[PDB]
């Protein structure tokens, strides 16, 4: 399926390459679901900086006002910051960087919370020699593990949800990793600027591609999206 995103700081909806795209999330995202998006994608860029300062009821008001399963993520950090999005009304939590840094204490959340309850959010840039590296972010070195090797940390405790970003083709990654792990739903993110990256994934395997910027942009709707995905 599609997975309409919005980033958010305090507030505000932001493009990412920061642009202001104004104070509006939940009509936005009302609109998303009206033209037949099935999940949507959040990003808590407040609280990726600052636990502390996690836009709870914003979060909360936006689940509420829309009647698909949402996805967030940003700075996840602990087992109490994964019940409190949960608490909100969150269905899916997306864990990054602890998912690489501490993937025992993280096993603990999939036994505690269930495998559908949680999404893991890896960056991957292929390496000199080819490899999928998992980075904790772009602007980071890599941190010593490939994709593959960090799915099946995690193959044993039921995961199910992945979202792969490519931060360093695009398709043969997808083909690959869909490939060797059919057991896993993966989603897509990033790399979308028009119809065709989207006609682009469609045999690939992926379950969800996650298209943010390409919506605020106006470049093409959620309905043209879903049309071509379905295609
Ligand atoms: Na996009």
């Amino acid at each position: 399926m599609i997975i309409p995103a919005l980033d958010l700081i305090d507030g505000t909806v932001v493009r990412v390459v920061q642009r202001d795209y104004g104070n509006d999330p939940l009509p936005r995202l009302q609109d998303y679901a009206a033209q037949g998006a099935g999940v949507l994608h959040l990003v808590d860029l407040t609280g990726a900086k600052d636990p502390a300062k996690r836009q709870i009821p914003l979060i909360k008001t936006l689940v509420a006002g829309v009647n698909v399963p949402v996805q967030v993520g940003g700075g996840v950090r602990t087992e109490e910051d994964v019940a409190a999005l949960l608490k909100a009304g969150v269905a899916r939590v997306v864990i990054g960087s602890t998912a690489v840094k501490s993937p025992d204490v993280v096993k603990g959340w999939f036994e505690r919370f269930g495998a559908q309850a949680l999404v893991l959010a890896l960056d991957v840039r292929i390496d000199e020699h080819g490899t999928k590296q998992v980075a904790v972010s772009g602007w980071q070195e890599n941190s010593g593990v490939s994709l593959e090797q960090l799915v099946e940390t995690y193959l044993p405790v039921g995961l199910k949800h992945v979202l792969c970003t490519d931060i360093s083709s695009n398709v043969s990654l997808y083909e690959e990793v869909c490939a060797r792990y059919p057991q896993i739903a993966f989603q897509s993110s990033g790399g979308i600027g028009d119809i065709d990256d989207i006609a682009a994934l469609r045999g690939t395997g992926v379950r969800g591609v996650i298209v943010g910027r390409a919506l605020l942009e106006g470049k093409f709707t959620v309905k043209e999206a879903i049309q071509c995905w379905q295609n």
